[PDB]
């Protein structure tokens, strides 16, 4: 996250780190057995780390649980990044408590201008890199259709929303992919793609979760 602030510890209890040797993408706990992430994060062995704040130190609230099933959306498209969404079933249920908690799926799609919170352990620098130990946070608004489509002509599909700031300097980046955009208590975006991070006139693009609630429920019920 570029231009963010350090989250208060355990204040985002639905945030997960996906790990294989090290952190590579985020995700969100949506019930005690299932995490949602980005399909472009797919790897075949994934450990899910819950209750994290500092990824570099064992702090004592963590639960580490390996993925048992990984299911990417059947129409995910690798150029266009349309349908960039993946579900992971844990091999046993997360224990829910104050440090580990689910986020609600959306009741409807969000209005333009709605403020949301974005979180993750991705890169913090435009210029150069610097992957943080501590979870970072960023408040940003859902941008209108117009502002999103004018930034990325011909590339924004009906399953994508833009969230952020046209001036640059605030955005999500590599390492945040897969992680949550929560607005008024509901998960409305997954970190997906962008041109660079925090570039003027190129806000982040996010998978539009309110289109996927049926697919998520049906997949959970069958698996
Ligand atoms: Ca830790």
């Amino acid at each position: 996250i570029v231009g963010g602030y350090t989250c208060a510890a355990n204040s985002i209890p639905y945030q997960v780190s996906l790990n294989s040797g090290s952190h590579f993408c985020g995700g969100s706990l949506i019930n005690s057995q299932w995490v949602v992430s980005a399909a472009h994060c797919y790897k075949s062995r994934i450990q899910v780390r819950l209750g994290e704040h500092n990824i570099d130190v064992l702090e004592g609230n963590e639960q580490f649980i390996n993925a048992a099933k990984i299911i990417t959306h059947p129409n995910f498209n690798g150029n266009t990044l349309d349908n960039d969404i993946m579900l992971i079933k844990l091999s046993s249920p997360a224990t829910l408590n104050s440090r580990v908690a689910t986020v609600s799926l959306p009741r409807s799609c969000a209005a333009a201008g709605t403020e949301c919170l974005i979180s993750g352990w991705g890169n913090t620098k435009s210029s150069g890199s610097s992957y943080p130990s501590l979870l970072q946070c960023l408040k940003a608004p859902v941008l209108s259709n117009s502002s999103c489509k004018s930034s990325y002509p011909g590339q924004i599909t009906g399953n994508m929303i833009c969230v952020g700031f046209l001036q640059g300097g605030k955005d999500s980046c590599q390492g945040d992919s897969g992680g949550p955009v929560v607005c008024n208590g509901q998960l409305q975006g997954i970190v997906s793609w962008g041109y660079g991070c925090a570039q003027k006139n190129k806000p982040g693009v996010y998978t539009k979760v309110c289109n996927y609630v049926n697919w998520i429920q049906q997949t959970i019920a069958a698996n």
